[PDB]
């Protein structure tokens, strides 16, 4: 039972003021003239009055779009502070021209005319304004250290950002950029950079500067969808500054642009240079000639090694056939890496020093092939871009096993001479470890096979789907590896006292790789070894017993185990699988448009003349006139644009207010002309 | 003016009889009370720490 | 390269009636009468002229909901034919007014001007139309075999059907039920209930029949929130054709009616007689009163059996109290169903008919009183209701398990007397049977505790969405269990040659129950088994192996066990999991209601007086102003529902419509008087 009044009580105007807003808002050109005369004689009422909200009578004009009011107004000089913002906010030509031709705000004070009408993407009021030569200032580098933005950052950060912010959403209109930039694509792929460059240093402010990266693209490709003929596509695309603003747009991550169905056209056509109309084809006589180009690879490379300007000679120099010779080579490699563990070619297993067989002697050549020309592409290409593929660290391990393999092999031939019994070698034994390194370093060489699959309509865009999911896998495997040390370090701490030597074992035998387990918990490393293998069911109950009689301690190992047990395999994986579904359920939107980039990017790659032979057969030893057609083809495309987005903004609001205000023009005239 | 209801848990005569007599118009009455309380535009208008009172 | 012409030419008009069109959808008062008159002299024009799209002048008219040409022509005698059809679907009073004053169409020839209005739902076209005495026909029953419905049905099954399914959606209209009947709520509940049997008897229109139960459930609904008073709330509830219309409504699955929050509130006052305020006491204060009342199940109950007018006989008539002295009695049921399987009171398990323990006799008057209430609850309250339960059923066998358990240990006792070692027994001794049908009927009542989740407000929705998920785990089940037969056949027929005695085996152990398993595809009963034990991963892999070495039999086997485990680990499990997440991403909508109908149904039941006793202690031995009060709330609630309904039907497109079409008029006048 309290009453309710006004805490925050606004000065009223007198009746004076009162009568005049109300006769400003009501529209009288003559009841207004009027009481200007008895303001300006007798000071009644108040040229710059203002309503409680805030709105001054040239406001109530201008929301009246109505230009005779505010023409007097202007011609008796009234206060005209602050209303070109508001004509440009709403949007009204006619009004802005009025006041281009000569407290409480709701613009924060940083905000000009130009920077205003390009938020709003106003294409006509933007030509207005830059008609008359206006500027806009351009912020400093995003990490800049210079005196007057340490001072900015350090008197007023909240300004500093909204300042910047503003800037850059200014910068980044579609039609501002349309009429002031010589290069509308080039300017929108750095402009689009730039943003999502800063969207993580200005991590509170990020999802503005995505969104404003987002746009770029999406003026990008827009502009991109208004060629009409493939001449005027290829001088937009082999523009340099041979397809120059292809590898641009690709270097800038312009997934859109480069998957439009123009471009992918033109690289189609480009890839299948010599199988015209190969689409035409069935899929059997397409399978079976890529069964006979793949088996002809040894030829059409001593062809092209012997006679380049031959007819065969040129065969290999097509980007299909180049990618199915390499793919083939490839294989011969693998089907002899399979043929290397195999009873027929490998025997004699008694050796300490064995001299390289046969299939070995074959092997080291593709070796050698593939260090080279891994060596020759990250000499040639950058050394930088060399490390953004997350193949050539595959790459790099590979071959890295390989020299190993080799230096070890070389190593034990010098040392040893002789023979010994397998049995009775050392743990350390050059050979052995030789082998191990053979072995990974093939797992490894087959699991390469995988960066084919891109190159297919229907295991690419899953290939894709699951390299995008396992960063997730690697977010989990932090906390399962945290909880995994805590629960090992408990049980190793309750279990390292009743340790046992081998002798004493069955066998002889120590671990948990025995046929019967024994000290399971007896050190970390075991601990740990058998804290994982308890995740696929492969530990027995029984590793919980000691050989005495401590049921206490063994029923307090037990319920630890089982602790241990129920969280990793009834709760985190069941909680992996859950956000599983949810990475799935985003990704699988931009399925097309990630594997179409993978693919372009694919292509591109056996387009240069660089590395045309395979790895077994690589080792053996005017701008002017360019620049009128670039920007004439910009004009068109800028003038196809800028038509669309005009007849698109047609919208009801709009009509059905342009109809109503030309309504009541056309009947206060009429009415006008009665009287 | 506006009324303002009792405690959340309260046992007073005045709030049993209401209860024991019409239960579903004091629901409603306490309803339709805590909505016209909770309007942005009165706290605004009628309160001296709006940020406070929204708390 | 073919050109296009015209196939289905329409015979145009002379320019004469092309004229008299235009000037009739221009509109021209004068135009219009002197064509009219040029007509009637020299019949230059046809007064029964069409429109190539159908569109007589008198459509053209009502179309543009000018009423003076549609007066004149009428005047003038044309042809009037379905007109009014079209200004109903138009909506426009003045026009249905001006036609009810006195080929080819848009309209199926079964549909008549009221069917036409309900299907509209305007309340004002309906109570026009119903002023004037309209009668609408009524449908035979879903199965009738009468010869009318059987010749109709077997002339034009497409014309029946449309005609029932009009005339269906007519008789569900809200208004129209509001209008014409007494008795709205029951009206709807019996015809909501009517349309859902009929959705599964025309099972191909089953979409329109579900949405038409679905609107008068809603209606129903709406209508009942419009209650402003508990008088009025108790009016409505209690009025009997104690709480009979909501029996009724939960009868007729009224989900949405029972669960709105007035009703509940209702309900809860009922439910908690005896503790005023109980939602303003704590948690803690609140769970120990529980546990007090429920220790004094005992008490409370001889105090009602031997004073029931006493102040502490009439405590265990709340249904609360009566809810709680229950639950405590089950409890001690199976805490001695717990005890009975202990050291402490079962000892001597060397006699062949053994004499009933304590525990057994303290245990057989629950089981006694279990069966005495189900066939009192079975005979009174109906035998039909009783088994859409699906809890009566596990009752049942229950208790036919107590019952054969009882029998069993009565013939053991009079059968045998003396002891024998239990290891020479027979396999169907009397004893091990009755202990065996013991721990089932055991296991059935511990699993019936689940009934007591929907009290709860945090368990009640989830045992209701598993409770719906367990009829699509049914439904694979089939698939499941064909899968296994064939496989189990395939599996039996392959290894039925290579079977082994149990003698020759060790331990003279046979089957997979052994240590080491053998003969598991001997007989079709063990090779299912084996194949249900290896879902699980109980079966070993060398079961597959035969004593002698057929090694191409025992690879066939191996690969069929093989190709049994994919197909049913990698696939059916996986899509039972997709498709258990789609049925509960559709359960999880409306899992509120569904609990809340599920706990009132609970409630419901204590509120009567039979039964108030626990099972071990139940064996022992005017109308007309009622009428007025309700049609008066019920006029309160139909005229607050229809002046919503009308303030809801407020809507841009038709205040815009309506103010263009008065501006037109207006404007129309003003020139009219200025000419
Ligand atoms: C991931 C990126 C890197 C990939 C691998 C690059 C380097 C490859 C090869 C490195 C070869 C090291 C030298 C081997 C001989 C020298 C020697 O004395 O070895 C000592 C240790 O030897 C070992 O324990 C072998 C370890 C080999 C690497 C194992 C992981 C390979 C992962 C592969 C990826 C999965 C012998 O022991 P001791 O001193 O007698 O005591
Ligand atoms: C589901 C709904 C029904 C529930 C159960 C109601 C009926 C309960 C009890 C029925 C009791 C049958 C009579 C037992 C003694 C008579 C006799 O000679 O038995 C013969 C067979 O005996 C058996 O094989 C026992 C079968 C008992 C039921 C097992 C399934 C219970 C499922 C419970 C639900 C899960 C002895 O063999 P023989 O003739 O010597 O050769
Ligand atoms: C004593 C030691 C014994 C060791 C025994 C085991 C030896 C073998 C170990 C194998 C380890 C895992 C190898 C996985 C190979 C396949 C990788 C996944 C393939 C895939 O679909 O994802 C691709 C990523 O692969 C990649 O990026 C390739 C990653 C290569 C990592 C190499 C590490 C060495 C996508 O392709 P993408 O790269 O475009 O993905 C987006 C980049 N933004
Ligand atoms: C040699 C033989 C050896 C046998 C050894 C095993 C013996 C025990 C066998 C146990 C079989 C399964 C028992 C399951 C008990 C719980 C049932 C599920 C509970 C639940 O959440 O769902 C309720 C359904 O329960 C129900 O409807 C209860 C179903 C009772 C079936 C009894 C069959 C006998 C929902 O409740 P709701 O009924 O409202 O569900 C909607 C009806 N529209
Ligand atoms: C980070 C992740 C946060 C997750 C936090 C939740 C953790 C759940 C902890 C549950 C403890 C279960 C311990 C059971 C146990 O050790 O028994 C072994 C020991 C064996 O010696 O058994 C017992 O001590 C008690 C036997 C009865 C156990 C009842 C089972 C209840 C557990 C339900 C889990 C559902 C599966
Ligand atoms: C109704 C459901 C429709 C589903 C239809 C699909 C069925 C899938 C059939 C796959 C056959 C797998 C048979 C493998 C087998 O029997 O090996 C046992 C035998 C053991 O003797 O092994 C072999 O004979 C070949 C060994 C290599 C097998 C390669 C594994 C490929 C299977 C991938 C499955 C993914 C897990
Ligand atoms: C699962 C087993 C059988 C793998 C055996 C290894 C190789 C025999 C496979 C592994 C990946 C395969 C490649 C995956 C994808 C492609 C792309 C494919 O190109 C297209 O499909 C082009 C037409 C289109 O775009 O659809 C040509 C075959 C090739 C190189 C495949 C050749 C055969 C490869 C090397
Ligand atoms: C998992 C183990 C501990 C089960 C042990 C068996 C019994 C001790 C449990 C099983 C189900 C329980 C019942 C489940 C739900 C309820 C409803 C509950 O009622 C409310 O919560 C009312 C207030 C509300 O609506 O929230 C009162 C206890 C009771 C009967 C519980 C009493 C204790 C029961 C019988
Ligand atoms: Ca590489
Ligand atoms: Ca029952
Ligand atoms: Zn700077
Ligand atoms: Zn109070
Ligand atoms: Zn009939």
């Amino acid at each position: 039972r309290i009453p309710l009044q006004i805490v925050r009580a606004e000065t009223e105007l007198s009746a004076e003021e009162k009568a005049f807003l109300n006769a400003v808002e009501k529209g009288d050109y003559a009841t207004v003239k009027q009481a200007l005369q008895e303001a300006e004689i007798y000071y009644n009422v108040n040229i710059n009055c203002m309503d409680p909200l805030g709105r001054s009578a040239l406001l109530i004009a201008i929301e009246n779009e109505n230009l005779e009011i505010m023409e007097l107004l202007l011609n008796h000089s009234v206060y005209v502070g602050d209303a070109l913002l508001y004509a440009i906010r709403k949007e009204v030509v006619g009004a802005v021209e009025l006041l281009l031709s000569y407290q409480f705000s709701e613009f924060t004070p940083d905000i000009t005319p130009i920077m205003l009408a390009a938020h709003t993407n106003n294409y006509e009021i933007i030509k207005l304004l830059v008609q008359k030569r206006v500027t806009i200032p351009r912020p400093h580098q995003i990490r800049c250290n210079c005196v007057e933005c340490v001072s900015s950052s350090e008197v007023d950060s909240l300004r500093h950002s909204r300042s910047r912010l503003n800037i850059y959403k200014a910068l980044a209109s579609p039609s501002l950029i349309a009429l002031s930039s010589e290069d509308p694509i080039l300017t929108a792929f750095r402009l689009g950079w730039e943003l999502k460059e800063l969207s993580k240093v200005e991590n509170e402010f990020k999802a503005e500067y995505e969104e404003l990266s987002q746009q770029c693209k999406l003026f990008a490709k827009d502009l991109l969808d208004q060629a009409r003929s493939s001449r005027e596509l290829e001088i937009i695309l082999n523009h340099r500054d041979d397809l120059a603003k292809l590898k641009v747009a690709i270097k800038y991550h312009q997934k859109e642009f480069v998957a439009q169905p123009n471009c992918q056209q033109l690289l189609a056509t480009l890839w299948y240079d010599g199988f015209p109309g190969w689409r035409r084809k069935h899929w059997v006589v397409k399978l079976l000639t890529c069964m006979t180009i793949g088996f002809l690879f040894p030829m059409l490379s001593i062809a092209y090694l012997i006679s380049p300007r031959s007819n065969l000679g040129l065969f290999i120099k097509k980007p299909f056939i180049k990618f199915i010779c390499h793919t083939a080579s490839y294989l011969t490699f693998l089907f002899m890496l399979l043929l290397a563990s195999q009873h027929i070619v490998r025997t004699d297993l008694h050796v300490q020093g064995p001299p390289p067989t046969v299939v070995e002697w074959m092997i080291l050549p593709w070796v050698l092939g593939f260090i080279w020309g891994e060596i020759k592409e990250m000499w040639d290409g950058g050394f930088t871009e060399y490390i953004h593929d997350w193949w050539n660290l595959m790459d790099f391990a590979m071959n890295s096993l390989y020299l190993a393999t080799i230096s070890l092999k070389i190593v034990a031939y010098v040392k040893y001479n002789g023979s010994r019994p397998r049995e009775e070698w050392e743990m350390w034994h050059p050979t052995l470890i030789a082998e191990a390194l053979f072995a990974i370093s093939n797992i490894l060489s087959s699991l390469r096979l995988i960066s084919l699959f891109t190159a297919n309509s229907h295991l690419g865009p899953l290939q894709i789907s699951l390299g995008r999911m396992l960063l997730d896998i690697l977010k989990f495997l932090f906390i399962y590896c945290l909880v995994l040390l805590a629960f090992a370090n408990g049980l190793n701490q309750l279990y390292f006292y009743y340790e046992t030597r081998a002798i004493d074992e069955p066998n002889n035998c120590k671990g948990i790789r025995c046929e019967k387990q024994n000290n399971a918990f007896s050190t970390l490393f075991e601990t740990l070894q058998s804290l994982f293998w308890s995740v696929f069911g492969l530990l027995n109950l029984y590793v919980t017993n000691v050989k005495a009689r401590h049921e206490f301690t063994e029923f307090v190992g037990a319920t630890m185990f089982g602790t241990y047990n129920v969280i990793s395999l009834v709760v985190l994986l069941n909680m992996l699988i859950a956000m599983m579904n949810n990475s799935y359920q985003l990704i699988a939107d931009h399925a097309d448009i990630e594997w179409k980039f993978a693919r372009t990017k694919l292509w591109m790659s056996y387009f240069d003349e660089g590395g045309t032979l395979p790895p077994p057969f690589n080792i053996i030893p005017d701008s002017l006139i360019q620049n009128q057609h670039y920007q004439e083809v910009i004009r068109n495309l800028v003038k196809r644009y800028v038509a669309a987005m005009i007849r698109n903004s047609k919208t009801h609001e709009g009509l059905t207010e342009e109809n109503f205000k030309e309504l009541k023009q056309d009947i206060s005239s009429f009415r006008y002309e009665v009287l």
